[PDB]
């Protein structure tokens, strides 16, 4: 029964390899190599709109604490529903159309949230576009693997994954570019306001359209129709593929000699149940030890990987902010009396003021601070200011007149027959203000992804070499021990070699696991079981990334200890698992 | 009211406290660290004795499955009803009195069940030892806490912990150099017998007579007579704690400066409804949030460490039965007749054998089964049978002379004209048995306590230098990830390594989790509060050694998976207690 099952499986196996090396590789693997990574760039680019929005965001639909702390979470949140939900629903509908599906998805509610003005509808229309792009990853990897020989089956997976890098890199070069315009005001509506970072959200929502468009000329993998009983249409691919190969060769004058492959409402409920068979079938006897194995080694290099890539930055930032802090510049005791007196000052502390009939017409207040001050018959007009507190202050027959001194801004105050007029319109919170440093921001992405890249050439040239274990195991240890090596960090310029040391040494690790998480699944489980591991893998990155954040300022060792037991364990695990190189695809 | 009685408290901790600086530390103080390190020293002891006996206990009092796992469990509920019972009524009679009164009951009880030779009546020995020296921790540190200056509080408290360390150690040397002589078997009456366990069950049982011994000659704590308005004895109890101090400096001519202190069957009746009232009163509105954090980080704690501490060997036990069983021989099919034949056979297995007339003199079987065999005018004697079976066997004519071959050795068996004589004295059931094994069980033990000897040194000199919470968190994180390290075991060697290293690093946690829970609760509710807690922790001990030995060969991610989480939740609990480090003890 079952060892028939199985034995039948073993042979289709066996002549779809000898099919693809009769087929070979030539235009074909390559057109869908580039096909594929369009998806994969879109995945890459998804993951950075938020973070890179964030300030303007906040600026512009007045977003307080746990409101963008919950914006990043929400796309990993959408991700992590959505690669179940495609990898699922792509073993009984097809690897392409599931594709499509969700890239629509994804361009759809990305542009719609490109569109939005309110938080709520942002949280959902994000969440959504997460939804959808969740599924590209593992339909990619298990549409692609269906193509390939046995021979190079790890070099020709592992340039796949030069695209998240590439989608990593637009999504910097275009924040860079149109971002810093903040001066764009295009008005529609009174109600509703348009600056530029929803011209940024728009460009990023461009290259899953790219992605569409590309798919919708590729046919679906030879692999789903022969497992699901229909063997003319896979015949028909088998046979475009070896036709477009040898005219590509330039010797299209052969015909391809396979005549065949041997084979062995309502609607709702049945594909629920079929899927949740598939489901429990990944949790079979056949497919327990390394279920379990890779559920490990996925979670434990998520967890350790996104927890430190979001420390790094906030560290430089904390960094930055101490430095600020120290230089700040502290005026003990003034006393200034009848003057029209303005000023643009940043980062001071005035103590011990006593201020009488003063003017303060046009003046810029950026981390400027006044406390234990009196203000006596005062005027303010035209006061724009930001991170500015008056503590311990008197005003006395004061009157502020188009001024942005909100409520928030007078910390245990007492205000004496004071009247504020014109107040300019902004948000009942501290919003803080984010300026030239957006520019290091995308410097540092930038240097980040460059370091991936000379992992993943490396990784790429030497997975068939070595093997997909070594490789794993060997860049698992390498970044344990880097993750030792972040002791040696107090400085931005050590804080951004560390964040390009450790993303070079991952990036195999990655690799090697990818390939193996497709070489290790039967073709009627692939995308199931890859997919519900790279949902693993977004609950480990939003954990990761809730637990690191928690760590920057207090100290040092929490996030080495966290990062390199896990690591640990990963590359532990990983050492247990069975070898595939040198085996059939089956 | 209550602001009052709150006040007039807090002026009286501060007057305690300077009466203490004033007398300084030296020779009292040491003294009194000794006294109470002997009564930790037993607590310790006990932890091991059935362990170390269950072998020869279950050799001579024959004891069945489901009575070997009740006399873990009835020391651990003896010291669950113990802790509570000696905390609850230290309040009201005092600390040296009610620990005069636990350790009494202890030894007394221990000499007990030394002498006795029934299985239930062991048990009640044995549940009313641990209930004797249950109330023996909250006491000792309430005890301890109560002559300790602000300054040097941790460190002083923390050197505690080295007793309950040694008794471990005494408790596995007086095992090796007792238990493997089983030659002795000292004779006094002819139902009764007398082996080498029970001599080392009596020396384990002398050091809490030396505790009663030591303790006999300390005073009461002055803060206990200072609560309950008893004025005179404390003020006399602090003269002596000066004047000893000031003879060991090596000045005795100075006078205590000190004049006045401030000071705030129908009996046992009154004693337990004071005692229910505190308990009642610390489901305080003062301490809610303290007591319920207490509890939890209690029963945390407790669960993980106690069901990791019990799972070790019991996995060690496994390997080493796989390995046995990996050693196995089978023999189908034998033609032996006419023939005298020894043999010394182990692990062996004989099926499908056919013996006629055949004399087996003098043979030693260890975990041999015959199978299917038939024997025909046989002859056994002197027939020695250790884990030995007979199935589906048919017996013709044989005589069974001076053989342990008893009724429950032939499984399924048919005996045909067979003879029984001069049977062994022996079980009805089966015992197991175990032999060289000690010694590793013995020095399991010893490497067990003496890796938790560095956490000691270092929790006790850093106690203060860091804070109590930092200590329990720090010690909490790093035993969830060694929790996660459990995952590198599948040796002896690797587990006894996991168990030293675990029990090296959880012993920080349960030296601050103790300082923390003596300073948290005034004078008046010390040992109620404490005693409940340490009651929760033995019955968390229970439910975690029940939960944890049922993991043993099924699978490793249960109980890390177990451990890792409650420990978690524990450190969670843990960070949001109060700090305590720089504050009177009040
Ligand atoms: C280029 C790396 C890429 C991969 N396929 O390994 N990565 C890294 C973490 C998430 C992801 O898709
Ligand atoms: C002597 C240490 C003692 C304590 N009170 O902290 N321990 C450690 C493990 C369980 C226990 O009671």
């Amino acid at each position: 029964g079952e060892a028939q099952r199985r034995k039948e499986r073993e042979e289709l196996a066996q002549q779809y390899e000898a099919i693809l090396r009769e087929c070979g590789h030539g235009r074909f693997q390559w057109t869908l190599y580039f096909v594929l990574g369009l998806a994969l760039m879109a995945d890459g680019v998804e993951v950075f709109v938020v973070g890179f929005v964030l300030p303007s965001a906040e600026k512009d639909m007045c977003l307080s604490d746990s409101n963008k702390g919950m914006l990043g979470l929400i796309v990993y949140l959408g991700m992590m529903v959505g690669a179940f939900l495609w990898g699922g629903l792509a073993d009984r509908l097809g690897r392409r159309q599931c594709l499509l599906i969700s890239l629509s998805v994804n361009s759809v509610f990305a542009f719609f949230s490109s569109f939005v003005q309110g938080y709520g509808t942002f949280l959902f229309c994000r969440l959504l576009s997460g939804v959808g792009i969740g599924g590209s990853i593992p339909i990619v990897f298990s549409y692609f693997s269906e193509f390939l020989a046995q021979e190079k089956r790890g070099e020709h997976l592992s340039w796949l994954c030069m695209f998240w890098m590439i989608g990593g890199v637009y999504a910097a070069a275009m924040a860079w570019a149109i971002i810093p315009h903040y001066g764009w005001s295009f008005q529609m509506g009174s109600a509703y306001q348009f600056h530029s970072w929803r011209v940024f959200v728009l460009v990023c929502a461009f290259p899953s359209v790219f992605a569409i468009g590309a798919l919708t000329t590729q046919p679906e993998s030879p692999r789903f129709f022969l497992e699901n009983g229909k063997h003319d249409e896979a015949w028909m691919v088998l046979k475009q593929v070896h036709d477009t190969n040898m005219r590509a060769k330039g010797h299209p004058e052969r015909v391809f000699s396979v005549t065949h492959i041997k084979t062995i409402g309502v609607r709702a409920l049945s594909l629920g149940g079929q899927v949740w068979g598939n489901f429990l079938s990944c949790f079979g006897p056949e497919y327990r030890r390394i279920t379990l194995m890779m559920m490990g080694v996925w979670f434990t290099m998520s967890f350790s990987y996104y927890g430190l890539t979001v420390w790094f930055p906030d560290m430089i930032r904390h960094l930055q902010a101490v430095d600020y802090a120290s230089r700040t510049k502290v005026f003990p005791g003034e006393r200034v009396e009848h003057v029209t007196f303005n000023f643009t000052l940043e980062n001071q502390i005035h103590r011990g003021g006593q201020y009488f009939n003063d003017k303060f017409i046009g003046l810029r207040l950026k981390s400027v601070s006044f406390e234990d001050s009196l203000f006596e018959e005062c005027y303010f007009e035209d006061v724009t200011s930001s991170n500015t507190f008056f503590r311990n202050c008197t005003f006395i027959n004061t009157v502020f007149y188009n001024t942005d001194l909100f409520e928030y801004k007078f910390v245990n105050s007492r205000l004496i027959n004071s009247t504020f007029l014109h107040n300019k319109e902004g948000c009942p919170l501290d919003v803080t203000g984010t300026g030239e440093g957006a520019y290091m921001v995308y410097f540092v992405s930038f240097l980040g992804t460059l370091a991936v890249l000379p992992g993943n050439i490396v990784s790429a040239l030497l997975m068939d070499k070595i093997g997909r274990l070594r490789m794993l195991a060997g860049s698992s240890v390498m970044s344990c021990v880097s993750c030792f090596f972040l002791s040696f960090g107090n400085s931005e310029s050590a804080m951004i070699a560390l964040l390009c040391l450790f993303g070079g040494v991952s990036i195999a690790s990655w690799n090697a696991l990818d390939v193996l998480t497709v070489e290790l699944y039967p073709s009627d489980k692939r995308t199931t079981a890859f997919g519900f591991l790279n949902a693993l893998c977004k609950l480990a990155a939003v954990l990761g990334i809730s637990i690191f954040t928690s760590f920057v300022g207090i100290t040092k060792a929490a996030p080495i200890l966290f990062a390199s037991a896990a690591l640990a364990l990963g590359s532990s695990l990983a050492l247990k698992l069975p070898e595939t190189r040198g085996q059939v695809l089956q």
